């Protein structure tokens, strides 16, 4: 009943919660336009999606260089707008000629999402692969706040680059009203019961919890041999330029009771890390879902990808968050007490050791993590958003 | 004429602003009703204000204990709505015979000011000692994050309270829209330029900046004889139990070319600090007010007043944040230039020594410093806020 455009930008975190979707709703006959980049455009055609390519710089920047640059955070400001523009001026070349009945568009590129249906006239629904926003809590604040970064429109050019683009476009919303407008509709990839004050989101909101696949495109990985205990360890994709907390983690767990899985997403070689404990593994991709499912903790820098997988096996965690974009998770895991979280620095091997063995054996926590584990099941998945999605069609 | 009535709590820098604010309304001929608790009835009575008490909690309460019971913040959280609560019961107490034609009321007792105005179905006014908060910004949940507590309404006993107290008392409007309210007329104590985000800020908000007196009943102070560029060292009256800190510094700016006037506010006895050098001072109080018009450098943890009362005077900065409620002030600062800012630890007395010494002598800082004094003094104060809550007493 309906062509679906999905607005994306070039990153796995926004990306795979999605495609589970994409391939529910293709599988009910509707036809889905994909904006995404390189690699990306792989998997994202195996869901049944169209690809609409656009030139993407964030595919391939260094986080941690970028945030580094200057102390205002102008580099990641302006790049932001940037890939924005991007994508808005590849999908609207694509589509201008086949206009979708339906914009979805993640929080990253929200901007090209609000003009794309302006300009178009179409309803539109926001993705949040992380914490959703309302009038109440504002993802975005607290990341510019934790971050340490100038907020976006206290920056000059940052605000004229966005008057400009509105202007031009002929949207007829404010840069502030722009900035912090809600959609109609948002599918969340957490359960309300995780997001933070989830009590206060209304029906313009679907939390329908983690959805994925066995991803087999992240590789596999199949039960170890010494049938001990399985540990999950990983940085993320982002700010994972870590030798030295992957070879500390390595060193304590050798001759522990343990079985070790590292992923280093893309930035370090295994090679680089020197030789591993019999019981330690590294990879630079596995799907976590399928280490997950076979393990016993979870040490995560706090992605909340990672952890909503986590969560949905009912896996106590350590949350060893090494930048701004995760805090708030690890924050958020910490006061539900669903594990215990060593900040930066903190998350040395034998803190880690101590930490990861803890959780494990704590039956209050196994208690709150199971009671969790129960939200994300009873959360949606793929076919509660497509019903969403199906709805909001309807409506329209 | 009219009869304005001043909701607010006992604390030094909510009612420190609005004292020039009551003598300018009432030598305007306004009769003014004021909400305080304890000895601060003896400076708001000298402003010409009518003193309304209540009982108070905070007033004698040790704001880092209160922080350290817990690590939810659910006891910081409960005494704010006692806090409320208490003030409620009081003014309505006293003002169910004697209804204001106007209810000013402080962000703290929020809740109190909307219950009040709903009640007696009066226009309101809110006033912030810090910085504003709208669709855009929202510096409860810097505070949230920067604190490390929970979401007040992700805590069942908060939210609960809430809603019955919204309940009985009539008021149609729900807890997250009660708690996210933006009133039609705001005074805030700060230059818009200051302001974090000020572009977004619309005409519902009236910057008139600081506002003060000579402030007598803090004391006095004659500038030296020593004829030494005067610093103004403190820690504010908050989180200012810290020996160590004054102890450090007296120490590192013992006989350097420098005259450090030390403001302990309320907390530490300046006996307990031991021998100072001559170069060095130490009050329980004294008027900031009155040594920054001397001064050459103001050092301070970040409270909202000191800075305000130090720009205005076009005073270089060295801002030494020990906590998360001056920490927004602390970031705002170094993102406009306007000092330094040396975080916590960072802040022993010789760090302290080299920063007061190279904001003294920095142009280029000195340039940014001065600027801002013009925006201050552009401000309008006083005058400026009765005049608009003149208008809005015109407008309803
Ligand atoms: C690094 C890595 C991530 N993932 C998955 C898990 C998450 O759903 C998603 C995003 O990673 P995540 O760890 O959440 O990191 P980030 O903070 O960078 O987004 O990718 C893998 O499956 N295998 C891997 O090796
Ligand atoms: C401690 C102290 C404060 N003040 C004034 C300056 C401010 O306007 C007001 C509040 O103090 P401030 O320094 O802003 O601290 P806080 O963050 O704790 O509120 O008190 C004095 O005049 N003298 C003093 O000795």
């Amino acid at each position: 009943m309906a062509h679906l455009l999905i607005v994306n930008v070039a990153s796995h975190g926004l990306i795979l919660p999605t495609l589970t979707v994409v391939t529910e709703l293709v599988r009910r006959g509707h036809r889905v336009s994909y904006v995404t980049a390189g690699g990306f455009a792989e998997p994202v055609r195996a869901a049944g999606a169209t690809v609409v390519p656009y030139q993407s710089e964030i595919i391939d920047a260094d986080a941690a260089e970028v945030f580094g640059s200057d102390d205002l955070g102008v580099r990641p400001h302006l790049m932001y707008l940037r890939e924005n523009v991007s994508v808005l001026r590849a999908t609207a070349e694509a589509l201008d000629g086949d206009v979708p009945d339906l914009v979805l568009y993640d929080d990253f590129p929200f901007i090209a999402g609000q003009l794309l249906a302006a300009r178009w006239r179409r309803p539109a629904v926001r993705l949040s692969a992380a914490f959703a926003s309302n009038e109440h809590y504002s993802f975005s604040q607290d990341m510019v706040t934790l971050a340490g970064t100038i907020d976006p429109l206290d920056l000059p050019v940052f605000r004229d680059t966005l008057r400009d683009l509105l202007a031009e476009h002929g949207l007829s919303r404010s840069v502030v009203d722009c900035w912090n407008h809600v959609e109609q509709l948002n599918l969340v990839f957490v359960p309300k019961a995780f997001q933070i004050a989830g009590d206060t989101f209304d029906d313009r909101f679907v939390f329908v919890g983690p959805c994925f696949d066995d991803r087999r495109f992240l590789g596999e990985w199949t039960r170890p041999a010494d049938d001990l205990p399985v540990v999950l360890v990983s940085l993320g994709t982002t700010f994972n330029d870590r030798p030295g907390f992957f070879r500390d983690c390595a060193r304590a767990f050798d001759g522990q009771p343990w079985h070790v899985v590292m992923t280093l997403g893309g930035q370090v070689d295994p090679a680089a890390l020197g030789d591993l404990p019999p019981n330690v593994e590294a990879h630079r991709w596995v799907p976590h879902v399928k280490v997950l499912e076979q393990a016993t903790v979870c040490v995560t820098h706090g992605g909340m990808g990672t952890l909503m997988e986590a969560l949905y096996w009912g896996r106590p965690l350590v949350v060893v968050p090494q930048s701004f974009d995760v805090q708030p998770m690890a924050r958020r895991v910490d006061q539900l007490g669903l594990g215990a979280v060593l900040p930066g620095e903190k998350a040395d091997g034998d803190t880690l050791l101590a930490a990861v063995g803890a959780v494990a054996a704590d039956p209050a926590l196994l208690a709150r993590v199971e009671a969790m584990r129960g939200h994300v099941r009873r959360a949606g998945g793929a076919a509660r958003a497509a019903d969403a999605v199906e709805a909001y069609l309807a409506r329209a």
